[PDB]
């Protein structure tokens, strides 16, 4: 069974976006049971929390089930995900750190808008943002998951 992890610094707007355009993907291609799916947080600022209400109303207008309660990535998920997949530099540089400071570290930890055909390398936290933002974010994961999905590198 293979497993990845989207992160985001609240794991509030983003990863739950990834993480259900991911999962859709895979339900849809007859393969849900070979993947372990989930999202996290780099930091406890959202910890409990659904994801952002924006995000919602983007994944209900795509028709994209979502249901998620924001927690944050621990030193475990280094050990046992195959991939890491975060959304912005930040995150990068906050995973790495997290990740030297364990013995076991299985995942690949990269930015999930390297996958994307369409070279948009960052997917910009949209909580400042508006619904265009969210929407952007949407149409980005979906690429990128896809991609991902065919090929993981």
């Amino acid at each position: 069974t293979k497993s990845v992890l989207f992160v985001c610094l609240g794991n509030i707007c983003r990863s739950p976006i990834a993480e259900a355009v991911f999962r859709k993907l895979v339900t849809d291609q007859n393969i849900s049971e070979n993947w372990r799916v989930d999202s996290a947080a780099t930091s406890g600022y959202e910890i409990g929390n659904p994801p952002d209400y924006r995000g919602q109303s983007c994944m209900k207008r795509h028709g994209i089930p979502m249901s998620h309660v924001a927690r944050q990535i621990t030193k475990e998920d280094f050990a046992t995900f195959d991939y890491i997949l975060c959304m912005d530099e930040s995150n990068l540089r906050d995973l790495n750190r997290k990740s030297n400071q364990v013995k076991t570290c299985k995942a690949k930890i990269e930015l999930l808008g390297s996958y994307d055909p369409q070279k948009q390398l960052i997917i910009e936290d949209p909580y400042y943002g508006n619904d265009s933002d969210f929407e952007t974010v949407y149409q980005q994961c979906v690429r990128c998951c896809r991609a991902f999905l065919e090929k993981a590198h």
